[PDB]
Parts: structure tokens; sequence; C-alpha cells
């Protein structure tokens, strides 16, 4: 698609319960401190679905909403006083914006900003204009990470399919020494990247759990030491491979009550369960004799800027091979339909 | 406001700081202009001002003061998250904001800051010892609210710097550990209070001056020791001859560093905090216990600065301050030289 | 220096969408004027003609769209005086022969020879204004707009002129104590409500489906607002104490709406069917419409009226909302129009 | 070559879809060269052959697909000198006998003996490039690419070469002041424009179906762009002062486009029919086409041509939009190929 003036194509969620639609909205202009990006790739994500399935009550993200919370692009116009990027610069968009000033933000951890709810700072494509348009605004230089000559299509999923699993893993990386076992439940958009991250940054043994045969082989293709079929037999299968020793960490990318249950029955004493996937209602039960002593559970949120940099560094060293399928802006809504039915293999990416 | 303002500047190499009149700055996009409420002095200012002409490229004239507190006076274009009137402490060690270190909150260790020419206020950029001051970014301001400006000033250095040193190794300082603090004047005095507040470690003070030792007692040091060749053996006796987990040397002379190496425990840590040009630890087999790490730490982090204020706000830190006026700036530096300042000096415009 | 060719938004094939295409920059023959287009409005009419089926097509293609044109004088043809280069002019849409009785009376839009001679308007038969340059046939089709913003002027050549002429036809009836009912507070109706407040002292009643438009109507001078549909007739009658309405300006033109009109018009009143819905018509017969109630489908407006619309605008008395598009985005603007998500009138700026 | 088995995509049964397979790794005979495939492009032509029916089937499957092949030399067959193991080479597609008069003139694509000798192109009868490794028959059929990205080079072997040949056939006619009409700005047409810009001073006019396609034409160096359809002949002539275009490269190849072409082509000009549509053909007779305007259906490209295409590429003068797939997504890509849901050219990277 060619740049053609004062408006741009965007993929907007317009009405609750409706499908998203392509619209020609005005191209924004960066205020002072803001940056305008020419979007070069915008990732689709299952999360996008969840948000679009909230009822009139639940949903508090305001309409219309340009979707797309995984976004990379080139610098188009710098707002007033923004130095430290030049027009043409390829950047990835750091997703979970924060106040930049509370204790958490001051330590890098914006994803856990203690203020961004109050101040109404929301991420692009999840409350602020997202990346699935020809252009987007980013509030602050602080939320741009350089990516150099990385391919945008492969870069885009890094902002979430890379960052989110990286963070979860990172939370307990000291535990994942040689000898340790990491269980990755689900080999979807996130699972298949988590596996690679586990290999690149740790020496843990990785055991993948999914339903389809071709998923298990995908798991093997990307570095999973072993692969087992998810379901009521998955716990025993894992205990089998672990010699009954139980796994150091379980990263549940699926996040169903099924999988969380498995995770609780395989997790090692003094291990960790990280519930990364959203299924409304699904929850671990952490109480004496319902989970091993010392086994900590958490639901992590996205990742940190230093993480996002670290993820880009992995990709730029050829350590991450994200599986993509390219779409057009126009194909935007059609891509969503593809996602609901779970036929997109790997991660879908829109390319203006 | 006004067209110009007073400022304590270092104008030529090897001269005294003089109060001169210079344009009142105006904040560009991204900047904040503060009405300064407190500007601190320390020996660091004296150090920089004793660099010879020979070692000199650029810098002059310089507005001094890297220990700055003020209130927001005007917001540059775009700047949000502060309102005019806000009481703020200036974070000293500025960084690029975008490298790995800066993204982790460790701007004191910004790897791009040399090459980009980002110098701290009063050490390369305009300092806090003037009527007004520019801060480059909102992210260099830390709220203090209620806290008295004059108490806040020294925290930005005298507080931050020991805090960071101790923070690097605080995991080691659990119940039963021993911290040695060499030099209990400026940074060490705050150092003991920090150690008392964030740790259960046994604190041993070491100094040359006898009454300094007694005062160090008052702020929570568990034993006193007199610097010198006796110091090592005395400390060992106090630690039942098992060595000290951590030695924070705030003097930083060869003598003290030598003491440090002779008292540090196996797998311990030595923080060389005080600068004496040339002086250094000798880290190598059979010259320091196995596993005993040594570092020259630099200033502190934003997180840390916040934690410092929090400590102060809760009444856990107390530095004695002596107040000067902005005109008395040069007169204050003079007093610092002859060591006739009890506690830290603070200029109040 | 203009270049041999220029971009133009054109309807190239029946059922297709508008495309930005390259075509020769024209030069003015004797009597013609060339304008550098400064603004060009779209409206639903563009959509209507674009929806004519193949069955019906005979000639016309390709067609540079845009009957709502504003420009500045670029080059004058041989023999043309009365306009200088640089002059900002709006283009009079419904071109006529100039020599029949209706033309001579200053009612070109009702020219009796225009069809026989194949005099078609720009954007609907002749090259329209949705290009970098455009040709106007006579100086008599240019109307000075002074320093009025071209973007503000563009919609007036239709959204302004059309409801003006429809109201003008029956303006003497609309003295103090009269009631005008405006059906359709979309494009034309929004401007029409403004016209009624400026040129008359009638009481204006807005009628529309969408409540958001009903509020918008009030802010522009609507004395009262009623929701379209079966309830509307009774509801209007309520607001007039049963006495009907002097004049009903139907901007929608739907059978249902014309039907409401016939039930609410006063005796010796008037109904102006201004919107087009193929086949929708009034039924003017005994006991099926009040005595003396006259019905008409007006067509656009006269040059005199257009000057008057400009003067209203320049005096601050007409405030139509515009969203600007660039020439390259022409088709973009048409799809927004087609899915009806343009607040007010869209205007294209070469 | 390590690994006795390798992955590949193949056409295994008539009318059915290509499927992923595990076949033995080939070993280069005397005079053959074995490549490790760095990139294997797709194109519509692959569909065309898979679409031919059962009835019109004689002798030639399973078939490793892929006629756009790039690789590094893995192992050198007996006596083969001229390349080092590790050398990045593109596979020239139209294999010829190498000994007929055409072949001795560089023009191997028009070899008069290759059909009589069943010499078929790689992936169109011979083992294709779409696998981990492939066999090339002769060093004559490798062209070095140096440090050019394989993903970029692969399309060049067809989307580059084919237009390039077409254009070259008549390049002496494309002097300053000539006009070249490119019909269709899809894969080939896009690259055709950029070639015309590098190698000639001809003025280029693009014709296409879609508003985006026309803007893209303009972006890649078209001086003008008009919409295909009944109107497209006159559209062009308007741009050319009614003079007609010296050359017309129809990359679409519909009867309608060839018809357009016959109406725009200049006297003593040329029409190059470069796209396949079963049945579509020019009508070269008196009064059906200007005197001296020649027509041809060119076939692919010559070896020295591929080399020149690579030189353009290496000097940043040839842009080609690529989308990467994996060997397993091969069949997936071929589906997307059918729905014309792929921008530019698809490339498979093992
Ligand atoms: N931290 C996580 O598990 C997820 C982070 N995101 C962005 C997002 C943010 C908020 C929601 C609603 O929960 C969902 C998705 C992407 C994958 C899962
Ligand atoms: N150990 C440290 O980093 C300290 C921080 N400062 C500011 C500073 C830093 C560096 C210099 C160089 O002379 C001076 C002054 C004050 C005491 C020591
Ligand atoms: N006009 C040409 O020469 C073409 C060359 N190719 C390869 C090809 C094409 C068609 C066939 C017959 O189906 C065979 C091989 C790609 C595009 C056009
Ligand atoms: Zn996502
Ligand atoms: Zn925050
Ligand atoms: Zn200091
Ligand atoms: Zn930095
Ligand atoms: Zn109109
Ligand atoms: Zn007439
Ligand atoms: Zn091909
Ligand atoms: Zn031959």
């Amino acid at each position: 698609l060619v740049p053609r003036g004062s408006h741009m194509k965007a993929v907007q969620y317009t009405e609750i319960g409706s499908e998203p639609v392509v619209v020609d909205i005005p191209t924004p202009t960066p205020g002072p401190g803001e940056i305008l990006l020419k979007v070069t790739a915008a990732g689709l994500c299952h999360s996008d679905i969840f948000v679009m399935d909230m009822p009139a009550a639940q949903y508090a993200y305001g309409l219309p909403l340009t979707l797309g919370h995984e976004g990379v692009g080139t610098v188009a116009e710098l707002g007033e006083g923004v130095t430290g990027f030049g027009v043409g610069d390829a950047v990835a968009v750091y997703g979970p914006w924060g106040c930049g000033a509370c204790h958490a933000c001051a330590r890098g951890r914006e994803n856990y900003c203690t203020r961004a709810a109050d101040l109404g700072i929301t991420p692009p494509g999840l409350g602020s204009p997202g990346s699935m348009a020809e252009y987007m605004i980013v509030d602050s230089a602080r939320h741009l990470v350089p990516i150099g000559d990385l391919d945008p299509v492969a870069a885009a999923p890094l902002t979430d399919a890379g960052l989110t699993p990286y963070h979860a893993i990172s939370r307990v990386l000291p535990l994942l020494g040689p000898g340790s076992t990491a269980v990755v439940i689900g080999v979807g958009g996130l699972g298949h990247v988590g596996i690679q991250i586990l290999r690149a940054v740790s020496a843990a043994r990785v055991i993948a759990v999914d339903l389809d045969d071709d998923r298990l082989a995908l798991a093997r293709e990307v570095g999973a030491d072993a692969a087992v079929k998810s379901g009521a037999g998955a716990a025993d299968a894992i205990r089998e491979l672990t010699g009954g020793q139980g796994a150091t960490a379980v990263f549940d990318f699926v996040g169903a009550q099924s999988t969380i249950d498995t995770a609780q029955q395989v997790v090692a004493v003094d291990g960790h369960i990280s519930v990364v996937g959203i299924h409304a209602g699904a929850h671990a039960k952490v109480g004496f004799f319902m989970i091993p002593f010392g086994a900590s559970v958490v639901t992590p949120y996205w990742g940190t800027r230093s993480e996002l940099m670290e993820v880009v560094a992995l990709a730029r060293a050829g350590r991450l091979d994200i599986h993509t399928e390219t779409f057009t802006l126009d194909e935007g809504p059609a891509a969503y339909r593809r996602l609901r039915e779970g036929s997109i293999r790997g991660r879908g990416v829109v390319v203006p």
C-alpha cells in the first residue's frame, strides 16, 4: 500500500459484538515529545479476540479502537523536542506504557506501573490507537526500541509473542540451571517462541505439551527436548520423562483450567508455575497439600523495556525464528476470522 | 522572574567560585525549570576545582552544585506528570535514557553518556547553585513533598552514594554479618544509618578523629576503631578473627584500602567509595581472600534515590546541615576547604 | 507551468469504484476559463449516478466526478474579460444555453434547451471539479467568493444552493407565524434549517431517524424535533396545534417521508420533494392532499440564488461541517461516503 | 549434501494439491552440480500446469516443483570446474540442448531440439528447486549472484528475466521520445517498469484494474497510469497526443488487454504478449492492427539476460516484493497462490 495523503487505512473495532472493519481515518500528527511511525508490520494476537469478546459491561477500552498491540515501524515525523531518533529509523513499539515516574517504572518495570490505571495510560491497540494502520503515534521516545535491519514481519511478534514469554521465563531464570526441567504447555503463538527462548538463555530441559501432532513436531523443530500430548494423561507422561522428579518450572501458555491443573501435578517442590494464557475464570489453587511446598504461582503481564531490548538482541543474533503468515490491511478483518478458528499457524502479521 | 539571575560559577582554572549574573534560562520542549530551594556543597566540588590547567579541555564557565532541590517553576512544552509548585530533588547522574543500563534504571552506568556528552548538573551541565535551574527530563526529578529542602539536598549525593554502595551487596548483610565503615564523616555517617535501617548487620566504625567515632556510635555503630596500622588487628578481634562480610571505605586512601583487604572475609566485598587519586585495591591470588569482590561504585540509581527520600521521610536518615545564602556561596566553599563545616553545607537561594 | 497531464478522480466503468487516473491538463478555448481547483465536494448524488445500472448506460464514460467545485482562475480563454488570474470563484453547477426564456430570466437550472443541446453540468456529464485543473464553459458560470475558504464554499454550491432554491420558491409564505417542517437533517436539511432562520421567521421543525442529528438540528436553529416514521405525522400536528405546516421540505424523498408530508401540510401550503428515491412520489388529488397545497420537485438553484448563498456564508450565517481529503484520496472519500460515515460534507483538496 | 533423506514439495497426482514429501537426497553425476537450496520462488505458472486435466496427461510425475531456484554449491559432479563449493548461484530455467544454432547464440530458451530430447526446465518436468537440495544438469545453467540476498534473487529468475527478455527484444526502439505501455502491474509488470527505467529513456504508461495498482505503478517510475477496461485505449491516446505507443508489454494477456494493445500500438511499433490466458491471442491482419506493428509471445529469457538482470539487482535498480514461507508451508503457499492472496512473489526458504 502506497502513502496517499491526510487519511490512512486502519482496522478498527467499532461496535461491541461486531467484527472489526477497515476505515479511512485521519492520519495523526505527533504533539511535543510524541513520535509518528510509518507502520511496517502489525501483529494479530489471540488477546485481540478476548478484548473483542467482552460484553457491553466488561469492555472498558472505548470505541472505536484501532487494533494492534504488536507493532514495528519506521520513524515518520518527530514531535517537538524529540531527539535521539532520526526519521527513517526502524523501531519496535514497547507495549505496556507506564507513567515513567513511579518506583516500578524507575526500575525498568513499566509493565507493572502502579499508576497507569489511575492516570488512564493504556497500551496502543488496547485503549490507545494501535498499530494496525499505515501510521501510529507513540507517546514517548522511551517506548521505542531500535531493531536495525531486522525484517519487520519477523520483528513485529517480538513485541508480545517474544516479550511476554521472555518475561515469564525471566522471572525465574536463576532456577533454570543445567539439571532443571521447564514444561511449556501450549505451542501456539507464544509457546513456540517460549521454547526457543528457554534454549537460548538457559540450559533447562524443555518438555512441550500440545494437542495436535503437528504442534508436537513444531515443538521439536524449535528445540523442545521432548513433546507429549496434552490432556488427562499429560501429567503422567511428564513425570515419566522427568523420572518422577517433577518440573522446576511450568509455563502454561494455554491457561485453561485443564492445563493449570496439569501444571500443578507436575510442578517440582520449590518450583514455579507461570499462567500466561487467559481463559476467563481459570485459576491455580495455591494452598497446603494442593500444590507442592515452595511452588510459587504467578500470572505475569507482558514484559519490561530491557526485556524487549534483550528479545530484539536474540532475534538479531538469529536465535529466534518466529513463524509468520503475512496479511494486508484490507485482509485485516479476514485475518481475525482466521484467528478465531485457530487455523493461522504461528503468528499472523499485517503489512501496510 | 527576571532577565538574569545570580549563580555560583567556576570561571577560570584554579580560581575561587564567584557569584555572577547570567541569563535566567527558559525550558525548551521536554525540560523543566525549577526555582532552586537547596543546593549542597561537598569535597567533590573541591576535587573538580583542583584539576590543573594542563588537564583541561572545556567546561567553563560552570554553575556549581550537583546536590539540587527546588520547586517546579515552569514546564517545557509537552512535559507532564508534574505541576508548578511541586517539591522535587534533582537526580544527579544523567544518562541517555535508551541504552540497556538506562532501561534497567541504572542511569549512573549509562554506557552511551560519555559519547553523547551528557554530564551531571554542576559537573558538566548547569548546577543547582543558582536562583533557577533547568532539568533536561522529567525522569531526573524525584518528588519529596513535605520534606524540608535543606535536609533533602545532601541526600541526592551524601545519601544516594552510600545507599547504592550498600545496595550492591545488601543480600550478603543478613543477621550475623559484619559491615565495616571506614570514615564516618559525610557519606559514612549516612552510611551507618542506612546500614541500620535496611540490614541487621553488625556495624563497625573506623575513623581517625575520636569524637567522630563517638557520634558514629550514636547513629548505630556497634563498635569504634581508630584508623591506622592497628585498625586491621583491632577489627579482627571485634569480629572474633573471622573477617568482615563487607567493607565500605569512604575515605579511599591507600592506607584504608590496605586495611580493607586485611579485614575483608572470604567471599566478602570491598566498596571503595572515597576518591584518593592513584590509590587502589590489589585484587589477585593471595593478596585478598578468595571470592572477595572489589568495586568503585558510582553515585546511585533513580530507584535508589526514591528509596533514599523514603528513608528520610520516615525519619531514618538525619544529616546535620549548615545553611548559607546564595551570595555566601564562595564563602561556603572557603569554609569547606578549611574543614570548618560541621555536617554538610547547603546554599538556600 | 502546469504539465501535460494531471490527476483526476474518474468513473471509468459501470459498477466500478472511482479511480485516480492521469489525463491531459486541458487548455481553455475561446470563451472558456481554466481553474486550478481549490476544493471539490462529494455528495450522495455522486453515489446515485454511480449506481445507475449497465442496462441504462448509453454515453458519459469516462467522467471526472465533482459537481461541487471551487477554484482560482488559472488561464482565461480568448475573449473572456471580467475575471483576473488568481480570482477565487465557485462554479455554477446546472449549466444552461444562455439564450432561452428561462435562461434569460436568470433560471438556467430550468433551461428548456439544455437537454436538446447536451449541455450537462460538471461532474454529471461534463468534466467535473475533482481534478487538479478544470474547464468552465462561460464566465457566467463563475461566482466570486472573495476570501471565503474554498473548503467552506464547496458544499454551498449544492448543499447550500439546492435547499435555498427550494425554500426560495415559497419564501413569501414563510412569514411570522408560519411553520416549516424539514425532513432529513442530513446534508441538505442541516443547511436548510440554517437558511430558514436567516431568510425567514418561520418556526422550524426537524424530522429525522437518528437522534444525534435531531440534537444537531436544534443547535442550528430547529425550534423542535420529531423522530421520523408513523408517529411523526401525529407528533407534528401536536406541535402545530392541529393547524398543519405552511411548508414541508422533504430532503429524504422517500415514499414514507412524502407520505408524512401530505398528512402534515396546511391548506394552501407547499411540499418540496428535494431528495430522490426512485419511484417515490406525492399524490396530488382531491381529498388526498389539502386544498391549495402545491407539490414540486425543485432542481438545484439559479445563479442569483448562488450569489445569495455565498453572501450568507461570507456573513457567517451558514456553518456546514467539512472533512478534507486529498486528490489522491478521492476514492477513499467516496467509500466513506458510501458507508455513510462522513460527518457533514467531505471535500477534496488538490 | 549430508543426510540421505531430504524434504521437498511435489505434484504427486493429477488435479490434487502439492504435498510435502521425504525423498532421497540426490548425488551429482559426472558434469552435474548439487546445490543446497537457499530460496525457491512460486508463481502463477506453477498453478497453470497443476491445473491441466487428466486427459492432457502423458508421462511426467511425481514432480519436485520450483522453476525459480537459488542456492549454494554443495558438491561438484565429476570433472565440473568453474565454481567453488559454497558459491551462491541462481539456476537459469529454460534448459536447452546447448548444441543447436539457437543454443550457440545464447538463446537457449528458444532451443529447437529440447522438446525432441525431453530437456525440460527444473520444476517443470525436471526435479525443481523446492527442496533442501537440487541437481543442476550443467555449469552452463548456473549464474553467480555473490552477496545478493537469495530471497530477492529467486524471483529474478522469472519475474525479472521474463519481462527483461520481452523488453530487450525491442529495446532499440525505446529511445528518447518513445512510449512504452505496461498492461498489468502485478508481478511481471511491476518489474517491467523498473527495467524500462534502468535501460531506456522511454516514457512509461501503466494500465491496471485497481486504484492501488495504479498508484504503485506511479511509485515505481510510471509517468502515467490509467484504468484497464473498454476505455483504456482512448485513455492512453489522450496521454500520447493521439499518437499511439511504440511498444506495448501486456503482462496480463486477456483477450481484452490484447485488444486494448492492438488499439494503442504505434505504426511500426510492437506488442509483446507476456501473460498466459488459454485462448487469448492477437489478430494480426490488415486493418486490424497498424502497419509494421509486430506481435510476439516471448518465452522466458536468455542466459546473458539473466546475468544482466542480476547486475541490475546487485546495483539496487530492481525491487521485488517477497513473502517468505517454509518448506512445510509450501502447499499452504500454493493455496494462497490460487486465491491471489500473495503480494508480489512468494519464496520458499529451506
Ligand atoms: N501477560 C499476558 O499473559 C498477555 C499479554 N499480552 C497483552 C495483553 C494484555 C491484556 C490482556 C487482557 O489480559 C490480554 C493480553 C499478550 C498475550 C497474553
Ligand atoms: N563513589 C562516588 O561515586 C561518589 C559520588 N559523588 C559525586 C562525584 C562523583 C565522581 C567524582 C569525581 O571526583 C566526584 C564527585 C560524591 C562522592 C563519591
Ligand atoms: N511468457 C513467458 O515466457 C513466461 C515464463 N514463465 C515460466 C513459464 C510460463 C508459462 C509456461 C507455460 O505454462 C511455462 C513456463 C513465467 C511467466 C511468463
Ligand atoms: Zn498480542
Ligand atoms: Zn509508573
Ligand atoms: Zn556532593
Ligand atoms: Zn543510557
Ligand atoms: Zn453534491
Ligand atoms: Zn436556456
Ligand atoms: Zn515463476
Ligand atoms: Zn538447443
